[PDB]
């Protein structure tokens, strides 16, 4: 796979085409959070926050021995098991995505972490960097990223166009039990300051924050192929906890090297754009970043840092041209969310960021199918050619973290492919 | 014939029964007696002769090595930047671990109930932790829980009935009102007792495990071979450290799955009881001269954690693939040990010192001598693991009829940073060893 990636390397330069209308995008506009999309009826006709309506459908399916919408399970025991696996997968994730910056697991400084306090006598986080060479730092930090659970890792210069204009967060002293009821907006700004810092009014990223490190965290193929049923929910969930552990591990390594690091998971900015600029893959009709190793069946997280690094080259292995004629995801999508038309610079609704050339999809239509089906769908990922019953999954092949030994050698790494 | 770990385990399976041989002087072991915690072993000199808590003396040596451009004792790094990078990797590995091992029960990550966890609160409307189990069949439960264990990062997973002999008589913990920044100064002992109660519970006086807590699930978490072979230097410390955070994630993930199936679950990592003995009884491997559990897939180069539960399960069979007989003639770890902690003599029932639990047949090692080498070397050593022939990736051969051990096996850090790596430090040349189907999860 290291041969393929260098064969398809582009010359330097962001491959996302923009016009002069593009503005940074307020995170509150996503379908998950925006008031126009947030409330959906359950199967009884009661309007609730969308994820609560989806909970009601999970309960109804368990009671009726189903693994998904009109998908009978082997028995009620099997239906329960898939939802127990899904729920457990989310253990290391706050409120579905860890999006609040500088809260809970997503701290912008390591100073208060238990690990940092235990290691304080060594002083790694206070000691100036011993390495400033971007070539050596790129090799060190990619090695560390693989130790930290990334299946893919890439580096790009930080394009501020993809950083949210304002983040969704909670006040710093609000306890977890009131968090969902007290979400607020807060601007993300760049200023001449030494370190990332949060004031009462602003999330402040330093102007020295030059780079973003993007990780790809592979999902399980057999489980995602059960979309829109529960086992596709389970591989999604487990990878969100893998994302959180990756951010914390890598931020701690970068801090202990003498630099600062900002974790993010699903917060701070748009992962698909960063992933394309870092060379992990190409944008697609469904909207995801499609990778040569995994297609779109991979989750993304990212870390921002002033650590000197060598940016990776973007890659072109023909996704744009394949998506022009394929349209399989658009035809299988249960909610008709994915367009069959051509790419434009004009968003279809508030949930899209206008000003960038992309396939414009209706993401309120997508979210609307989640309470109906009681899961996170994923049909588009499952049917995509680049990605290539539930009892057979539970009785079938599995390996550590759901990785597959039949393909795991595609992500082996030596120095030559790290820098 | 190409390697097959399921075949190897089937060939060397033994009939049911704890393989560990015990006599009448066996008593449960107070966790405070470990060398990490006991007053007789806790204090060690640093390189200036100052007597400190052992891990602070080791800190002093780490700082000294970075300043002198060293990756380990008298091992020169490429430069100071490389020395710094190895210790930064090591320190970051420990991010999801409290005070080196997560040993305090029902504190921090090791909660004995899920009710207060953020994930449980988020999922409360579904009621999975309050709904009675929909499956009580131990066969199906074993398949489900082992599948979940592999999702949760276990490279090996096994089940045994819980043997209370290996549960610590008293735990090392902290009072519930002590915050993290004073934890190291306020450690106490607290008894672990078994009583007729419905759920695991902690009182001011006791940690109470229910009499219904029938089973223990043991996980192996594979370390990286290239990094451990640098023992006693810094990169061996780093693969150790990352695997402790993997252990913690495993426990939390699996306990939540078990709870959401309608049962209770107790995490432990390095706490609650003796991992090697549980691992032997659950069939992950055999005890060895060095004292670790040696597995067919990884040798001793694998970490262990375990979860206790009332969930009905099918215990696995123990395995005997000849480790005892190899250790009887090998002695490589004993001869290479930089502190001479590992005995070259026979197994006995008599502990060498307070750190050993007497009354069980094992090789008796001086674990105060081992720990004394850690401040000297600035790390967690691991030379015994590195030199053990079972840590080699290719010890197994097939003779056309069956599998056997290759007896011939018993006769630098810059290149590691520049060399092969893959997700979580796993090795794709060997990752097929741990593929799993229903047939090898439950019989
Ligand atoms: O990104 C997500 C946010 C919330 C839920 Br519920 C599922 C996903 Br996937
Ligand atoms: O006295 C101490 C100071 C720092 C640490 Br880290 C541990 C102890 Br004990
Ligand atoms: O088990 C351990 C406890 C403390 C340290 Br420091 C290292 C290990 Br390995
Ligand atoms: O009102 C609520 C009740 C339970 C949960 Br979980 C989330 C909300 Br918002
Ligand atoms: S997740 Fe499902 S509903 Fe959403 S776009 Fe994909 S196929 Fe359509
Ligand atoms: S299914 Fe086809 S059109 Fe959709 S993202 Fe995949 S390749 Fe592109
Ligand atoms: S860790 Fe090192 S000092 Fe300890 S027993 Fe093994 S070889 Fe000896
Ligand atoms: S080095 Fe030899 S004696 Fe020591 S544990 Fe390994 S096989 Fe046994
Ligand atoms: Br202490």
């Amino acid at each position: 796979a290291a041969e393929i990636r260098q064969q398809f390397a582009m010359t330097a330069g962001s491959p996302i085409i923009v016009n002069d209308k593009l503005e940074r995008y307020a995170e509150v506009r996503t379908a998950f959070t925006h008031p126009t999309s947030f409330f959906k009826p359950n199967y009884k006709g009661e309007v609730k926050p969308w994820f609560l309506s989806a909970y009601d459908e999970k309960v109804r399916q368990i009671e009726n021995g189903e693994n998904g919408p009109k998908m009978k399970a082997k028995n009620v025991g099997e239906a329960r098991a898939g939802r127990a696996l899904e729920a457990a997968g989310w253990t290391l994730d706050i409120n579905y995505g860890n999006i609040y910056p500088n809260r809970f697991f997503m701290l912008w400084s390591g100073e208060t972490m238990t690990n940092t306090q235990l290691w304080a006598p060594v002083g790694l986080d206070r000691r100036p960097p011993d390495t400033t060479d971007p070539v050596e730092l790129t090799n060190y930090v990619k090695f560390a990223a693989r130790m930290a659970g990334a299946d893919l890792v890439g580096v790009a210069r930080l394009n501020r166009n993809w950083v949210y204009s304002e983040a969704v967060t909670i006040p710093a002293d609000v306890p977890y039990e009131q968090s969902l009821h007290k979400e607020i907006e807060k601007p993300i700004v760049f200023k001449d300051v030494p370190l990332p810092i949060e004031t009462d009014d602003e999330l402040i990223i330093p102007n020295t924050c030059e780079n973003v490190i993007v990780a790809g965290i592979a999902m399980n193929r057999e489980m995602m192929q059960t979309a829109p049923n529960s086992m596709a929910c389970a591989t999604t969930a487990f990878c969100y906890s893998r994302m959180c552990m990756f951010d914390m591990w890598l931020c701690q390594f970068i801090r202990y090297m003498g630099y600062y690091a900002i974790p993010s998971c699903n917060g701070v900015g748009q992962s698909v754009a960063f992933a394309v600029e870092a060379g992990l893959g190409q944008a697609s009709r469904m909207g995801a970043c499609i990778t040569p190793e995994f297609g779109p069946n991979v989750r993304l997280t990212k870390v921002f840092t002033n650590m000197p690094l060598v940016p990776d080259k973007p890659i072109d292995f023909g996704v744009t041209e394949f998506c022009e004629t394929c349209k399989k995801c658009a035809r299988e999508c249960p909610s008709k969310a994915i367009t069959e038309g051509p790419r434009t610079f004009e968003g279809r609704s508030i949930h899209n960021q206008s000003g960038k050339l992309q396939w414009q999809n209706d993401y309120n239509k997508c979210l609307g199918y989640w309470p109906e089906s009681g899961g996170y769908c994923g049909v588009c990922v499952a049917v995509c050619p680049f990605t290539k019953n539930i009892t057979e999954v539970w009785d079938g092949k599995i390996n550590t973290y759901g990785l597959d030994a039949d393909h795991f050698r595609d992500t082996v790494s030596f120095r030559k492919d790290r820098v």
